[PDB]
C-alpha cells in the first residue's frame, strides 16, 4: 500500500500530505479552499516530514528514503532544495522552536538510531533501541523538549521518553504507528495499523486508554492543530493506492475531502 506523511500549520490550517507510491513521493496540499497537487516530486520508497513557522513563513523538511539512503528536501518559501542531512529504511521526524532543532529517527535492519540538528551541523543522538517501525512526537515546556518515540517490532510497541535526563521507557500499552500530541499536559494520540485495521490509544495525563478511532488501513499518518483549547486531528489511512482522511473536530470521526 502507499505510505504517507502529513504536517500542518496555523489555524486555517494548511496541510501537506506526502505519498510514497512505486518509488515516487508526491504532495497534496490544503490551504482552506480545496486539495491541490503541490510542487514536490522526488524519488523515495519511504517519507517523513516536519515543519515549523517563523512568523507567518512555513519551513518544511521532507525525508525521502531509498534503500539505506535518506535525502532531506527543504521548502523555505523559494522552491525545494536538497538539505545537509546525512546519517528501504523507515524514518520519523520532529522539530521544535524557530532555530529549529530537528530529530530524525531511522529504523534500519531492526535498530532505530537518531540524527540531530540544533543549527550547527547534523550529529548522532543518544537514542539507539530495537525496532522495525518508528513514529515520534514532541512538545516544549518553555525551552525544555519532551520527545516520545514509538518503536515497534511484530505487534509490540515500546514508548521511549526523553525529558531532558536520558531515554526511559514510557507507560504506553511489524505494526506501523503514527503519533501526535498537543498542549503541555500533554495529550497524545497514537494510531496503529495492524492486519489492515487502524486503532487508537490516547493519553490525557491519567493513563493510556483506547480511543474511538477504528478504520481500515495498512498505513497511517496523522497531524493535528489547536484552535484555542479545541484539538483538530487528521488521520490519513491508506489501503493499496487509496488514502482516506478521517477528521476529528470534537464531534466524532468524519470522512474528510482529501483525494
Ligand atoms: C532561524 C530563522 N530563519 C527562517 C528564515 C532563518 C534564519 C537564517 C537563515 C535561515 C533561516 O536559513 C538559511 C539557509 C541556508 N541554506 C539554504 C537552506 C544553505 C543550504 C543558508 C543560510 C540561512 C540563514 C542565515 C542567513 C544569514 C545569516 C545567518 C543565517 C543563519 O541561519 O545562522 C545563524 C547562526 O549562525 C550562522 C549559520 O548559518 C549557516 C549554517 N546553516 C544552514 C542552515 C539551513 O540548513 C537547512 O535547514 C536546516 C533547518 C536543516 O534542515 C539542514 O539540514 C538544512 O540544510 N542554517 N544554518
Ligand atoms: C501521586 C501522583 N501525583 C498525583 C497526580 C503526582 C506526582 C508528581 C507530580 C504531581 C502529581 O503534580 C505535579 C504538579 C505540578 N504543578 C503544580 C505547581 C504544575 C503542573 C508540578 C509537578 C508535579 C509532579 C512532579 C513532581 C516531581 C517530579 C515530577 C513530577 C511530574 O510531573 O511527573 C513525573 C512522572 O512520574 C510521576 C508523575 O505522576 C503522575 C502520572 N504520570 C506519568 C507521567 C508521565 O508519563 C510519561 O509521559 C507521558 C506524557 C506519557 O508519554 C507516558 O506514557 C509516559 O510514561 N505524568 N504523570
Ligand atoms: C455545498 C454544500 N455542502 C455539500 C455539497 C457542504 C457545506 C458545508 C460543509 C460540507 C458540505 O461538508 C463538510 C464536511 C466536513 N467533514 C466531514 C463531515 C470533515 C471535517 C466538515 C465540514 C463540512 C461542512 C462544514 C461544517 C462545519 C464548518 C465548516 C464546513 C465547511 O466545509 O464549510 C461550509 C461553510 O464554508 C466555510 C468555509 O469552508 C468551506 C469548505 N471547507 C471544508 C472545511 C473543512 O474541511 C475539512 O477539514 C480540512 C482542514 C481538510 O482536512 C479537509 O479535507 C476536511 O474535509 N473547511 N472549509
Amino acid at each position: 500500500s502507499v505510505q504517507t506523511a502529513a504536517t500542518s500549520w496555523g489555524t486555517v490550517p494548511s496541510i501537506a500530505v506526502y505519498t510514497a507510491n512505486n518509488g515516487k513521493i508526491t504532495e497534496r496540499c490544503w490551504d482552506g479552499k480545496g486539495w491541490y497537487t503541490g510542487a514536490f516530486n522526488e524519488p523515495g520508497d519511504n517519507v517523513s516530514v516536519t515543519s515549523w513557522l517563523v512568523g507567518s513563513a512555513i519551513h518544511i523538511r521532507v525525508y525521502a528514503s531509498t534503500g539505506t539512503t535518506t535525502t532531506e528536501w527543504c521548502w523555505d518559501g523559494n522552491g525545494w532544495t536538497k538539505g545537509a542531512y546525512t546519517s528501504g529504511d523507515q524514518t520519523a521526524a520532529t522539530s521544535w522552536g524557530t532555530v529549529p532543532s530537528i530529530a530524525v529517527y531511522t529504523a534500519n535492519n531492526g535498530k532505530i538510531t537518531e540524527r540531530c540538528w540544533d543549527g550547527k551541523g547534523w550529529y548522532t543522538g543518544a537514542f539507539n533501541e530495537p525496532g522495525d517501525n518508528v513514529s515520534v512526537t514532541s512538545w516544549l515546556v518553555g525551552s525544555a523538549i519532551h520527545i516520545r518515540v514509538y518503536a515497534s517490532t511484530g505487534t509490540t510497541t515500546t514508548e521511549w521518553c526523553w525529558d531532558g535526563n536520558g531515554w526511559t521507557k514510557g507507560a504506553y500499552t511489524g505494526d506501523q504507528t503514527a503519533a501526535t500530541s498537543w498542549g503541555t499536559v500533554p495529550s497524545i494520540a497514537v494510531y496503529t495499523a495492524n492486519n489492515g485495521k487502524i486503532t487508537e490509544r490516547c493519553w490525557d495525563g491519567k493513563g493510556w486508554y483506547t480511543g474511538a478511532f477504528n478504520e481500515p488501513g495498512d498505513n497511517v499518518s496523522v497531524t493535528s492543530w489547536l484552535v484555542g483549547s479545541a484539538i483538530h486531528i487528521r488521520v490519513y489511512a491508506s489501503t493499496g493506492t487509496t488514502t482516506t482522511e478521517w477528521c476529528w473536530d470534537g464531534n466524532g470521526w468524519t470522512k474528510g475531502a482529501y483525494t
